[PDB]
């Protein structure tokens, strides 16, 4: 009879915004389509971007926590890494130049904590820049050389361009990824500048389409949707009325789990008042917002790309990325700069809003 | 559409360790997969038994054989250990407790195949306890003619025209239902291979190269036998000595009373004085059967109603393999038993000719 799994988890880490090292751009794309990949799996999924160290240890070690037995499980990283005598190493954003293995996270211990589980399936997909049925892929390619022309900047990177045409496809993981790798070989364009190693200890027919095992409601799946659907609150929609009569509704969007994007529009505005304009400002100093990147026309100005289609139009934006790293309650200000008809003088006010810990922030660990 | 330039193989089967656990699976899991690899067209080098300096030797000229093109099979059976994630192949010489200097290191043995532009390279583990395209199988699962779990399997699928990889994943999932295996993690398979690369692939229009003749000639060299030789005694009594090869350092001598004269009624020929180096106890010498010698794979290919002896750990020969065919014999009549002995100098066969 078919195989299933138990659940189906996954922890996608895509690092960028390098503070000694080069940036790299692929990771957010990536990590963008490889979750929605997954969901359409019907994994749940954490994307989170740019992490530190203690901020990537703590989503592996929480991530682990989750492969009980039968779990099908994915951890994806995209980012640099390294190799220190047979050793891989993911570099995390905070990571000193040059790399010291202690700042780093050892790929090889956590391959041996998964060996300690006893998951239906674990694949572990490293996509760097140079019986627990564990699926290992390897995938290296070299750093951009500092003359060459940057392509899209929206473009995905070579290994998730090849893995998501094939990773839909009802066939065994590991007989998928020797196809992604000989897709790969036959793209001559790419041969010279991207390896695959894949590592596999897989003793049955597993597959990332596989379905979940029928409604079981034990303690141990509700665990596992809880700390999932405790990382992924958005506030609701909000609707600002103020004293003057001008009334601005508040959306909330999510990019990735660590990713908000802000919105706000003006929703009622009394005849009496001919201009209004809404604005958001003074969010938490952990957030480092520049307030010269908020309050934007457009989502792509913001550096927000990917949500942009499924946001509503004719709002000011607002990217808050980094939610990691709010340690209070996410407290901010609604501002209006209006004008009575007739009338030169400009009337200002302000609301305060606190909308709690947003996303991967609702997490005290 | 895929080629291979040449295909060779080296095979090293651990057993009779001197200060380790004695294991009889690597006997029937190389003598099986030589002669699998040998319908695929691989030139196999077997070898049994052997302590550190001998299989670095081993090692160390099978991978001078792995030019551009070429197909590779590096297969150890035998103990293995395991410190901080490297793995090392145990030689039987080992002491207890044994040292990674003493054992072979398998990440140095895959980071040599990496420097090759081999066409395939198939490094398999069967232990206890311009790119290469290497192919990695880790498997540690490790009665007496039996075969181990890993050849078990691996044997009903390695004649299929398939590549290697989906072949190998194949024997995982099979091996996954095994009741001695199941539920365990018995093979880990690393791969590096971008091309639908099979053991079953043709050899290139075989060319007349110096790199080509290098290849044959090493391993022609070290599968040698001597010729059958019929002895003539002075009483007329004439004695055929046959030679075959179980493995590149284990030969079956067997010997037959092919004429006996009438007046002689009756004759017992042996083979006794053999060098020092290959400690033949006589006690395992001169047997009825080739069974009786610890010989059972090439039996079936060995004629009948001889006496049979098994030269195995050919490797140390240092000289010239000389030794005795002696004669006892009974006239019509007479009470007396006759005595008489022939020298034989054989010279070095199978792999001692290498020294
Ligand atoms: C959300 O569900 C959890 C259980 C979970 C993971 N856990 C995390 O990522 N955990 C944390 C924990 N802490 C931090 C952190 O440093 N801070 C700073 C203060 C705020 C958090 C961060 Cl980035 C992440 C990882 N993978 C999955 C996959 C599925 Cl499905 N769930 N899942
Ligand atoms: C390149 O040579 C050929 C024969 C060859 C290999 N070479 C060896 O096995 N070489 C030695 C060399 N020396 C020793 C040894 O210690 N002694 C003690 C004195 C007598 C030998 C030993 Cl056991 C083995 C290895 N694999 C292959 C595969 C094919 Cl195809 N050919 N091939
Ligand atoms: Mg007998
Ligand atoms: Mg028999």
């Amino acid at each position: 009879d078919q195989p299933l799994a138990k659940d189906k988890v996954a922890l996608l880490i895509g690092n960028m915004n390098y503070r000694e090292h080069p940036k790299l751009k692929a990771p957010l794309v990536d990590v963008y389509e490889l979750t929605n990949l997954l969901r359409q799996l019907d994994f749940k999924v954490v994307s989170l971007l740019d992490l530190t160290e203690y901020e990537m240890r703590n989503a592996v070690d929480e991530f682990l926590l989750l492969l009980d037995k039968g779990v099908y499980g994915l951890l994806y990283y995209a980012g640099h890494g390294y190799e220190n005598f047979g050793n891989s190493f993911m570099v995390p954003v905070d990571a000193p130049n040059p790399y010291r293995s202690e700042n780093c996270l050892c790929v090889q211990n956590i391959l041996k904590l998964m060996q300690e589980k006893e998951t239906g399936l674990n694949v572990f997909l490293l996509d760097m820049c140079r019986t627990a049925n564990i699926v290992f892929g390897y995938a290296t390619c070299q750093g951009a050389e500092a003359f060459e022309i940057q392509h899209s900047g929206l473009a995905n990177g070579i290994f998730m361009k090849f893995l998501k045409d094939r990773l839909l496809e009802d066939k065994k993981i590991t007989v998928l990824l020797d196809e992604v790798a000989e897709d790969m070989g036959k793209c001559h364009l790419t041969k010279g500048k991207q390896a695959l190693e894949i590592r596999s200890s897989l003793s049955e027919k597993r597959a990332l389409t596989d379905p979940i095992q029928g409604t079981e409601y034990s303690a141990e799946s509700l665990v596992r949707n809880l700390q999932w659907a405790k990382a992924h609150e958005l506030p609701e929609s909000m609707c600002l009325k103020f004293d003057c009569g001008v009334q601005i509704q508040l959306g909330f969007a999510a990019e990735f789990s660590n990713v908000m994007i802000i919105y706000t529009s003006i929703v009622y505005k009394p005849p009496e008042i001919i201009m209004c304009d809404a604005y958001v400002t003074d969010f938490p100093l952990d957030l480092d917002i520049d307030p010269k990147d908020a309050n934007k026309g457009t989502p792509e100005e913001t550096g927000s790309y990917l949500v942009s289609k499924d946001l509503p139009k004719h709002c000011l934006y607002t990217r808050l990325s980094s939610l990691q790293k709010l340690k209070e309650h996410l407290v901010f200000t609604v501002c209006l700069s209006y004008q009575y008809s007739g009338l030169e003088d400009t009337v200002e006010d302000k609301q305060e809003v606190n909308v709690g810990k947003p996303l991967i922030a609702k997490l005290d660990m």
